């Protein structure tokens, strides 16, 4: 869930 969106703002 949260790791599916915020992942693009970190890698």
């Amino acid at each position: 869930s949260l790791l599916s969106l915020i992942r693009k703002l970190i890698t």
